[PDB]
């Protein structure tokens, strides 16, 4: 199947990405606390629901939250300010809190059931968010011997996410608060800049955007 692209809300960031975030791929954003990773996730969860000529995929969303940072009212605000019904947009986000890394891994396997259910509806799942991908792994696997064990478990988790992305034509979007190896398709470094701006760079030009009542924008 042909790749789809989801606008981030920022023309600058969209250009950096080659046209938006891709289905059949895992895009990882990483950066320090406060760099805007979760705001970008909230914005994408709205943008994907737009029709294709407006930068979306007529898609639904699955969101796995490891830090209790999902904010339904932020979704509703972004949606309303972009002309979408806030309650319809929120209804199309399936939401789950992951309690630990083993639960997080099960939830990805569990997500396949809803993906299959919605696959031939008018709003199939097109975006799967894991925010944060790494927080539970970092807290649980620590000390001598943990590097190999943590990386091996993360590799399996990412393999599961790659399979869902590739098999069901979904964009997987993951966040990472930051010499270790990484298995995401594309890695985007986010940081704070001057004037409240955020700056994004591809890892392995730079886009600049603001966090606004519309989520993110130029
Ligand atoms: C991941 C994210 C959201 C979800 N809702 N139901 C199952 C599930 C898995």
């Amino acid at each position: 199947a042909t790749i789809g692209r989801i606008s981030t809300g920022s023309k600058s960031l969209d250009k950096l990405l080659g046209g938006g975030i891709e289905t059949q791929a895992i895009t990882e954003v990483f950066g320090e606390f406060g760099s805007g990773k979760t705001q970008l996730a909230h914005t994408l969860a709205v943008m994907v629901q737009l029709p294709p000529e407006e930068g979306g995929l007529n898609g639904s969303v699955m969101w796995i939250d490891t830090e209790n940072t999902f904010r339904p009212e932020r979704i509703r605000e972004i949606a309303q300010n972009r002309g979408l019904d806030p309650d319809e947009v929120l209804k199309h986000i399936a939401y789950a809190r992951a309690f630990n890394s083993n639960h997080q891994m099960l939830l990805v396997q569990q997500a396949e059931d809803m993906i299959k259910e919605l696959l031939n509806t008018d709003r199939p799942v097109k975006l799967l968010i894991v925010d944060s991908l790494t927080s539970h792994f970092r807290s649980e696997y620590i000390g001598r011997g943990a590097l190999a064990e943590r990386q091996q478990k993360l590799a399996k988790h990412l393999a599961d996410l790659h399979r869902l992305a590739n098999l069901y034509d979904i964009a997987v979007f993951v966040t990472n608060q930051v010499i270790l190896a990484h298995s995401a398709t594309l890695r985007v470094y986010l940081r704070k800049g001057k004037g409240g701006k955020r700056i994004a760079r591809l890892i392995d030009g730079e886009a600049v955007f603001s966090i606004t009542e519309k989520g993110i924008e130029d």
